[PDB]
């Protein structure tokens, strides 16, 4: 409300919602992702650990923004959630590639607010980012880029091979 | 690489290898300070151990810098390094001079990289080097502000027993 | 100094302070082996922290020489530090065929340090190569040497696998 | 006896007898020094204490020697101990510089039996003056020069005002 | 000695002592199958552990033999131990084919004496052979041959794969 509300425009409150409505979709894309991981007939229980996680932060993330909205003084606003873009996801580096698309698109939304932040002369929005999600997020598409080259370097001739060892060796189970 | 990189300009990642340079040629300047105060003919340990720690430190940084060059998908690149500007430090007071002339030009470069990033918008620079470098390099030249001032006190007439009790009483043995 | 000074040839206090820069040069290569895994195009992070570690401990070499160059009484002189022999380090086979060369050329300037002291009639100098160093430098090759016949036999026909594989199982993470 | 001996030649047999004489008669005069320190009209228990501690550390050199010649099948040989060369030892400067010219001399016969063993091909000798004495010869030098540098810085225009300084703030008591 | 010995045939004794030679050469042999496995060039850890272990055993078989030797009052007699019968053992099958063909041999000697001790009605030599070697060879031999049928599925078209995942994944390290 007006009785709390002080440097906090409306475009950012809005922009702020919107964000709330993307971290939202990427979490229920990786809820999605999790469970083709976890169908029999696909069966690698490391790659399903590893986006059930990512459901879990991004969900994490939307509630730190909306906890952030109310003590600013705005108000959350919620829209309806889209669902995932893919209904399977083939394989482990098809699914990984998803994942950096969805993480990038994430981190630009950051890095767009962050502006909209600095030219509304917002600086608690700004080290909110800075401090809560900008960080973040770089170490997290680092580590899918590191992921990624990995995966590549296994499909060899023996894609299935190199799919199981991967699952294995590098992600948790 | 271009798998990861967002928002990382290549004016910031060359500048990010320059200061690079810039902290492990003030590690390497520090560990010459360091052994020279282990010399029988200077021989003040609390003065070695001071420097020695801070060439660990400046290592330690240039190490954060490469760590987040690859978090960003820059590429580091390595230049020579050059010796330090003195083969002997003279007396403590000297070491104490040259030291803060080093951090203070080490500051100016940080703070120059923060004036390129906000001019990039590259908020995730920004507030790396806000978070690990600008506070740590005002704290490091306060306590150098300090000890210089309390070597001077320490002058008097008699050089030679000021240099000793600054050493006993102020620095770690 | 000349206070302490005894039996301490002025061709040893040289040759010791080549070394020193022989072994800080080796320490900056094995940084930059190090960083160059930590890519996100290369990710082999047991290949990073071989190579990490390895750094440390030719940084540690040299301190240990700077400290008994003034245990002598001699006096410690820094070089420029030239920049390593490559920016990028291909696969892990190249790379530890380049460590592998780096290391004998440090064992074969150990060797010629030691030979001069003999020449010299200088025991604490041929004690303190035999004690810190010359067998630490046989280990560290016999074991590069086991990872290279180890990298070699996993070559094959699927070079990918085999360099995951190697690091998975041989090296630490 | 000639029951064990083998490889141990009448020459190093006898000169290993002459340094246990060197190590005790430096053992005796490090004795007088620790006591001149205690006199009520001296009084510093920090220099009584360094003294005394290397009464005790040369004496267990000598036993050291001597057990070396029993396990070689050599005779020890005793001869009169020599008294020090001083009955009053003057400041703590004087007496640190009459140490440091002794513990020379004390290097310096070290130097030439491990000559004398090198020249007889006896490497269990070589070895055992590198293991047990050459590093720790070294070393004490090492410290006694720090220790002069020291002594001398504190003299100043105000020399008993240094003395007690260093006994109190370097000195062990 | 005949204060002792009581049912202990001239026959039983020399047959000791011939499998007390049998054992020491079948301890011989994998001293030096495991240095082979040390090799730089060979370098397969888990396989150089399999046999120094096994040296070892049939090391301690021998002595168990000689204990009893004595307990039944016949007399050990050592023969000249023939050196093993490669100075280079192949790879991991070719080693594995070796080791088992070596204990079927000492399977077959345990199985004579025993038959030995049947004919001349002497049943602690039976026991002594059922209690502490037939099991045990059993055991060995079945290890073995589980080895080489797993080493065999892994050669595959990629026979240095297969070593290298062998020693990783069944060998000890
Ligand atoms: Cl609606
Ligand atoms: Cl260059
Ligand atoms: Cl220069
Ligand atoms: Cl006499
Ligand atoms: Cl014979
Ligand atoms: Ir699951
Ligand atoms: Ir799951
Ligand atoms: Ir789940
Ligand atoms: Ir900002
Ligand atoms: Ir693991
Ligand atoms: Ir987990
Ligand atoms: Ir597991
Ligand atoms: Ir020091
Ligand atoms: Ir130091
Ligand atoms: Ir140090
Ligand atoms: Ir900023
Ligand atoms: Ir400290
Ligand atoms: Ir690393
Ligand atoms: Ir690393
Ligand atoms: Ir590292
Ligand atoms: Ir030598
Ligand atoms: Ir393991
Ligand atoms: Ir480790
Ligand atoms: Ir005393
Ligand atoms: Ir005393
Ligand atoms: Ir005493
Ligand atoms: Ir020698
Ligand atoms: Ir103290
Ligand atoms: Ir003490
Ligand atoms: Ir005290
Ligand atoms: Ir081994
Ligand atoms: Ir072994
Ligand atoms: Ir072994
Ligand atoms: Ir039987
Ligand atoms: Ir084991």
């Amino acid at each position: 409300s007006s009785q709390i509300r002080q440097n906090y425009s409306t475009e950012v409150e809005a922009a702020v919602n919107r964000l709330v409505n993307l971290y939202l979709r990427a979490s229920y894309t990786y809820l999605s992702l999790g469970f083709y991981f976890d169908r029999d007939d696909v069966a690698l229980e490391g790659v399903c650990h590893f986006f059930h996680e990512l459901a879990e932060e991004k969900r994490e993330g939307a509630e730190r923004l909306l906890k952030m909205q109310n003590q600013r003084g705005g108000r959350a606003l919620f829209q309806d959630l889209q669902k995932p873009s893919q209904d399977e996801w083939g394989t482990t580096l098809d699914a990984m590639k998803a994942a950096i698309v969805l993480e990038k698109s994430l981190n630009q939304a950051l890095l767009d607010l962050h502006a909209l932040g600095s030219a509304q002369a917002d600086p608690h929005l700004c080290d909110f980012l800075e401090s809560h999600f900008l960080d973040e997020e770089v170490k997290l598409i680092k580590k899918m880029g590191d992921h990624l080259t990995n995966i590549q370097r296994l499909v060899g001739s023996q894609a299935g091979l190199g799919e199981y060892l991967f699952e294995r060796l590098t992600l948790k189970h």
